[PDB]
């Protein structure tokens, strides 16, 4: 067996509470294993926005610090934020899923490296979720109105939950296949360009880093984390993961609520 030298951890249903912060156990377990020289990563659909003060919360400010954000669509210097890795939609993608969302009735918003844009002039409480708490500024345009030179890291379809599912069983197999699509939360659908997500991030970052998939754990809830799952030579699922998740994860730790992230950190590396 190796030793691992890489934890990427989810954020939303896995490193934070339900009131957004980190708990202190948690805070203390990856502040033990950086201190031991091993690398944690941040791993999540938020856009750098959402990220920057918890990577300044959990000091991780040096040179060799990295996060990984809209999930996978880039991967950051965790410094000072600059660019390591990106691939974006383009502006046709862009069009064809902002037609898609209107024909299979959900609200529908897209982000570029700053600001989170809508064109339903009924503005989904899911939108204003993710302006408010991802800290990121909200903009309306039109579709046809946007500039055609936006860089569309991610897009999403969100709503409420019996909508969303609705919506998401009218999408075509063919559009599943084109763009990597997935659930991150009951109400979020995270659409990116199919040849990037979790998995290809950390594995991005692990091929910068001279580190090999058995030396990294990944940690996480939802469908947009199986794919990290299964790339990691240690891939966990807290207990309030939804099935598919658990059912490709080695362990299954305690839920967020309970810390799972701390004893995850403890049984596979600090002890
Ligand atoms: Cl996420
Ligand atoms: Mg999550």
């Amino acid at each position: 067996s190796l030793a691992i030298k890489l934890i990427a951890i989810d954020m939303d249903g896995t490193l934070l509470l339900p009131d957004h912060t980190i708990s202190p156990a948690v805070k203390n377990a990856i502040a033990a294993a950086r201190a031991r020289g091993v690398n944690v990563v941040l791993t999540t659909g938020r856009p750098y926005a959402g990220v920057h003060n918890y990577l300044k919360e959990l000091h991780m400010e040096q040179p060799g610090d990295y996060c990984i954000t809209y999930n996978g669509a880039l991967v950051q210097k965790a410094a000072d934020g600059s660019t390591v890795a990106q691939t974006a939609l383009s502006y046709d993608d862009y069009r064809f899923l902002e037609k898609l969302s209107r024909e299979v009735g959900s609200h529908f918003h897209a982000l570029d490296r700053t600001t989170l844009y809508t064109a339903n002039r009924d503005i989904s409480y899911y939108t204003v979720h993710e302006s408010f708490v991802a800290t990121i500024p909200l903009v309306f345009c039109e579709a046809e109105k946007m500039d055609p030179n936006t860089q569309f890291l991610k897009v999403m379809m969100i709503d409420e939950p019996a909508i969303l599912d609705q919506a998401i069983a009218r999408i075509p197999q063919e559009v599943k296949e084109k763009y990597t699509v997935l659930k991150s939360a009951p109400y979020f659908l995270e659409i990116l360009d199919k040849r990037v997500n979790k998995g290809t991030g950390v594995k991005s970052l692990a091929d910068v880093l001279g580190i090999k998939p058995e030396e990294i754990m990944a940690i996480g809830d939802q469908e947009n984390d199986i794919a990290m799952i299964e790339y990691a030579g240690v891939g966990v699922a807290v207990d309030n993961a939804i099935p598919s998740v658990k059912e490709v994860a080695n362990f299954v730790t305690k839920s967020n609520l309970e810390d799972g992230v701390a004893f995850a950190i403890e049984k596979y590396v600090l002890n």
